């Protein structure tokens, strides 16, 4: 309750969302563009919190992009997460500047060894937010506690090996 979080960046993010966000993965990982980095505030800042995100399906489809359009072509091939470094961390902590995840790297190795967030190449995803409180305690592992799960729509992306759409390899150039 009254925990609020703000996307940064959010009008480079919809420059990319308008068009139809692509994220290029590799074996070795590749880190997202735009990065993505939160504002938080409302938490106690004195409890503890552990902050991570995921990537999940956005749909059951798979698809291909063609004549300067995205399209459903079939279903969805059958099917990690990524620990903020900082957590646990005081809520002063989160709170102090942006919480930072440009160091998640999206890879296509299905036995990828470094621990990066396996996608499949054409599949649209969806990154989520969570934060996890510390028990009555301040402390972890000892209780199943509460969490929050934070999605932002325009954070949505198809991954892909290759950039499709000329749009987006003209908008990763011209920003990043
Ligand atoms: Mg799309
Ligand atoms: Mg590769
Ligand atoms: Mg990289
Ligand atoms: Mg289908």
């Amino acid at each position: 309750e009254g925990i609020k979080v703000f996307l940064h960046e959010r009008e480079l993010w919809l420059k990319f969302h308008e068009v139809g966000t692509e994220m290029i993965i590799t074996k070795a990982g590749r880190r997202m563009f735009p990065s993505y980095k939160v504002k938080v505030t409302g938490l106690n800042p004195k409890t503890k919190y552990i902050l991570l995100m995921d990537i999940v399906p956005a749909d059951d489809h798979r698809y291909k992009f063609a004549d300067n359009k995205w399209s459903v072509t079939g279903k969805a091939e059958p099917a990690r997460l990524y620990v903020h470094p900082d957590s646990p961390a005081t809520g002063a902590h989160w709170m102090r500047q942006l919480v930072s995840f440009q160091k998640l790297k999206l890879t296509n190795n299905h036995l990828d060894p470094f621990g990066h967030i396996i996608l499949n190449s054409m599949h649209k995803y969806q990154p989520r937010l969570h934060i996890v409180k510390a028990d009555e305690n301040n402390g972890f592992g000892s209780k199943n506690t509460a969490f929050c799960t934070h999605v932002f729509p325009e954070t949505a992306f198809i991954a892909v090996t290759s950039y499709q759409n000329h749009k987006i390899t003209q908008l990763k150039i011209e920003n990043n």
